[PDB]
């Protein structure tokens, strides 16, 4: 299906393996555990852009989006397989277009002083994971809700399920992965957020004419339905 270029095409036969950054712990999306082989809802959409470009892809498991950025940006890694697409990142990296589009929610405990919902969140704690792209649209919409951060997804829940904070914000996707999984009759999806869905893609480095347009061609070709097939399987 896709129309590469001539210097596409020259690319991808000068990188027959192409190196992926990811996240080892972004349920569902990316998980590379210790000792685990690589799965996830991104690492299903790799393996059809495999089938769409012929490149072989080369996993660089790593645990924090700094590292991962890290990466990029030293030429050590091509690609990073799933990020948030996030507006303070564009100065320095590009995204795909999107794979995954998905509402936000907040997670709370099943007491009976949670927040009800989102709309319910005034001088409550609300924890994100540190330098969320949702933060500052959080802070916009909810002023009066107080922000508390957290080093990963995992620390946040921990967060609400400790007693450190009254809500977690996840997209609701990681939301019931991780309550199901982890917190069921502990936790509960309490509602969605009124703020932007937020999007799972692929990035490159800025500089990346050929990659990023392969990577967009090989995207368009997989269908909603494809997509929908594989993401409904983390429910």
């Amino acid at each position: 299906h896709p129309a590469y270029s001539a210097r596409e095409q020259q690319w991808m036969a000068d990188h027959p393996v192409v190196k992926v950054a990811v996240l080892n712990l972004f349920a569902p999306f990316t998980l590379f555990r210790t000792d685990e082989q690589f799965g996830g809802i991104s690492a299903a959409v790799l393996q059809l852009l495999q089938l769409r470009t012929g490149l072989d892809f080369e996993i660089i498991g790593v645990d924090t989006v700094e590292e991962l950025i890290a990466k990029l940006r030293s030429g050590e890694a091509d690609m990073a397989g799933a990020l948030f697409v996030n507006s303070a990142r564009e100065s320095f990296l590009s995204f795909s277009r999107p794979y995954v589009r998905n509402g936000m929610v907040i997670v709370t405990r099943q007491d009976p002083d949670a927040p009800v919902d989102a709309d319910h969140l005034d001088g409550r704690t609300v924890a994100l994971v540190r330098n969320s792209a949702a933060i500052p649209l959080l802070q916009r919409r909810y002023p009066q809700a107080k922000v508390v951060t957290a080093d990963n997804p995992s620390e946040a829940m921990l967060m609400v399920a400790n007693g450190q904070a009254d809500a977690v914000v996840q997209t609701q996707i990681s939301a019931s992965y991780y309550v199901n999984r982890y917190f069921a009759g502990k936790l509960r999806i309490a509602s969605a957020l009124d703020l932007p869905p937020a999007e799972i893609a692929l990035a490159t480095t800025r500089g990346q004419t050929e990659l990023m347009s392969i990577l967009n061609k090989a995207l368009y070709s997989i269908s909603n339905d494809e997509l929908a097939s594989i993401i409904s399987r983390w429910r």
